[PDB]
């Protein structure tokens, strides 16, 4: 519900003639979301029998 | 228990995995602790039997 849904659809149903911008849209929050660097940590070994 | 069991280990138990240098460290310190010269003492002659 991004665009095209704030005072036009009820807040239980989706716009279907939308779909694809919202989906669009939703995708780039997902894709902006995952911009990090993966850093590294602390290896170590396990004295475990496993 | 010398090296790479505290922390985790019980009092009880012993960890298979790290035996041969906690083995080697027990020797080690059973060398260390004869380093010493053989002092000689005072003599007594003997008379008892044979």
């Amino acid at each position: 519900k991004t665009v095209l849904s704030r005072g036009y659809i009820d807040n239980a149903q989706f716009n279907p003639l939308a779909l694809r911008s919202n989906v669009l849209l939703m995708l780039l929050q997902f894709t902006l979301s995952n911009l990090k660097i993966n850093k590294s940590s602390t290896f170590t070994s396990d004295v475990t029998t496993i």
